């Protein structure tokens, strides 16, 4: 199933202090070398909150997991009927996005539907002050599995860097249960270790923010 | 001259605690972009530092400096004769590297040959102990001009992300000097705002690293 190259399709609606807007993306991502390609555009115009801190909502599913560690793919075990993602995300001293998505195979392309909703963001904040610069560092996700639920616990901090040399920190509470009723892999603790690169195309009008990330797994 | 897609070579001879070493890279830059594209391999076998520590060693003229900042472009001003970068670089309780290049354009090609040096590193340390990640931060490229020498001095710490989740900082104290004795832009402070994400080839039998890296300026 993820064995090529598979085009992903990837929506967001979201609303953060009123504030409503739309994004859509498209690229293609490789499990087998845990290449991601992502290319979003804010289909309402201008974004309300910088590109950066939507990149973890915008399909773990790509990760590349060494053969020795396959009884511990989560993600690929759900295809494809999918999984539901939730999470809580809190920026430090600053609003929090609360979003939920459904990520599930639609014909050929792996769709990735998000809603979001923050709240209490500072118009003195590095979020809505767009104060945040256009990059992003490697970070080491962490997963457990939630037996009970039939699914996975993820943890992980994310560290923006503010463009006056400070670290903006945004706590990431995570939660995936299947969507279908057959059962799926709950993994042994490890961890997805990902490294993303933003960039911009010149060719390209629309806000937008260009994606690269490598994720593999690993911890076992 | 940078106007395009220019290719690069990269060539380093390299000695870290009496073990020698080559690598050789090639791939293409973009300066209009920022954008980098290169593959190094090592060719003498295996490396015996980790492929994340000599990032930095393996070409600034490739930094998008936005149209404003074009007088503060000392890297591209030195060409296409070149200049001599030169480094040490201070691993946090552990070796240094001391590292002298040369970068100037080779008819078409954007050469980049460098000649490392490495001392003091321990066995049960992280680099020789090979407990890094394979994985890279962004960071904030410090520049200002040497006004007497007729370059600049370029500064700042890299963040490499041990495997047991802390982090080894690697203190880069670098020096830029022109290869002419024709006039350079010295410019104003400003840094350079690089992302970096290293990955494999999947068709590459020979120890290496794929290096994707995108550059712009900024402080002005």
């Amino acid at each position: 199933l993820f064995t090529g190259v598979v085009p992903i399709l990837v929506e967001l609606d979201g609303d953060v202090n009123g504030h409503k807007f739309s994004v859509s993306g498209e690229g293609e991502g490789d499990a087998t070398y845990g290449k991601l390609t992502l290319k979003f555009i804010c289909t309402t115009g201008k974004l309300p909150v910088p590109w950066p801190t939507l990149v973890t909502t915008l399909v773990q599913c790509f990760s590349r997991y060494p053969d020795h560690m396959k009884r511990h793919d989560f993600f690929k075990s759900a295809m494809p009927e999918g999984y539901v993602q939730e999470r809580t995300i809190f920026f430090k001293d600053d609003g929090n996005y609360k979003t939920r998505a459904e990520v599930k195979f639609e014909g050929d392309t792996l769709v990735n539907r998000i809603e979001l909703k923050g709240i209490d963001f500072k118009e003195d904040g590095n979020i809505l002050g767009h104060k945040l610069e256009y990059n992003y560092n490697s970070h080491n996700v962490y997963i457990m599995a939630d037996k009970q639920k039939n699914g996975i616990k993820v943890n992980f901090k994310i560290r923006h860097n503010i463009e006056d040399g400070s670290v903006q920190l945004a706590d990431h509470y995570q939660q995936n249960t299947p969507i279908g009723d057959g059962p799926v892999l709950l993994p042994d603790n490890h961890y997805l270790s990902t490294q993303s690169a933003l960039s911009k195309d010149p060719n390209e009008k629309r806000d937008h923010m260009v994606l690269l990330e490598f994720v593999t797994a690993a911890g076992i």
